[PDB]
């Protein structure tokens, strides 16, 4: 794990039953916790969802760890790590989605698959009435071996309202690695830019670890 | 919708990392609610977990409704219909699933998408403990100008325990249908039998509708 690191990532999935698939290139620096990406739609365009749902699956080992814990991510390399997560928005929808991470020489690797389902057809995911994600503490703790991470979401609805969404998150270190004790990270997450159909999206991440 | 139709079906999936491909061909009997399947895993083999949580995967269409109750199922044809569904599971396992149901001559196509995350472990679907799904009420009832079920499941633990999930499901007409009442289908889902890594099942349905 260099200062700079290059980032790869395919996603595929299915929201409300539209397919697409979406390729990104980027460039991050794992220690500062900053990254920063570029999307493309390849398949599915133009897509019929808000396009906020995915950003977060769009690799915590991007995240400022202070010497007092115990770094999972980094730790799990060079052979790599896998998470799921579910996100259970207040609606009803409900999404499922995985990485594979592997690194290869200086790029990190990412193969995604999202799901979403039972979306209201009126409501601010299938509207695209979504405007950012606040900032959040995601709690990262300890179960059954592997590091899990929970956090209460917030959209920032057009009309100054708010959409939630729970994560659940499980992390699996793909070796053994010196596990961490009940800690947080903190998440800014930010479109800088796109195009109007968001078939081209500048995406940027600053996330820092902390013990409160 | 004659007396005697066939089934076809593929489903494709990811559960907890692992993937799979399903293939199933069968029969069913859409008035009288009963309906059978043959299920060879083409891909993926053997799963690593419990058979039982795809088989409520594996159409409404095959449901006898009364005359006072109007069959959304049977009304969408031939254009077709679509549902989706979350399962989530009181260990925190969350299942995303879809089906897009066509009609070709006497043939039922199924395309399936499934997708499970976050199961613990050493929990029952990881460690393949799970018996079967004690029958079911499905709730169904209008919203949004479409139909929705809802179902608290359980399924029978090797020891006499039980696992709960709570299904919510959407479906969708192609077209326009006479919409329903709130009303119930009665649910019995049976592996009547499988190989030992469960590549290959039988697997049977009896649904039946009613007020209560």
């Amino acid at each position: 794990i260099k200062s700079d690191m290059k980032i790869k990532l395919r996603m595929e999935g299915t929201v409300n039953g539209h397919k697409f698939v979406i390729e990104g290139e980027g460039e991050g620096k794992p220690y500062e916790g900053t990254q920063t990406m570029n999307l493309k739609v390849k398949e599915g365009a133009p897509l019929p969802f808000a396009y906020d749902i995915l950003t977060t699956a769009f690799n915590r080992v991007f995240a400022k760890y202070p010497k007092d814990i115990p770094d999972y991510f980094k730790q799990s390399f060079p052979e790599g790590y896998s998470w799921e997560r579910s996100m259970t928005f207040e609606d009803g929808g409900i999404c499922t989605a995985r990485n594979d991470i592997t690194l290869e020489g200086d790029c990190f690797f990412n193969e995604i698959r999202f799901d979403g389902v039972n979306f209201p057809p009126n409501g601010p995911v299938m509207q695209k009435k979504t405007l950012k994600w606040e900032p959040s503490t995601e709690k990262m703790y300890v179960r059954d071996g592997v590091l899990m991470g929970d956090v209460n979401m917030a959209l920032l609805l057009e009309g100054g309202g708010h959409y939630r969404c729970d994560f659940k998150t499980t992390y699996k270190a793909k070796k053994g690695v010196q596990l961490p004790d009940y800690h947080f990270v903190d998440h800014c997450i930010e479109i800088l830019s796109h195009d109007k159909d968001y078939n081209n999206v500048k995406l940027y991440e600053h996330a820092v670890a902390h013990s409160g």
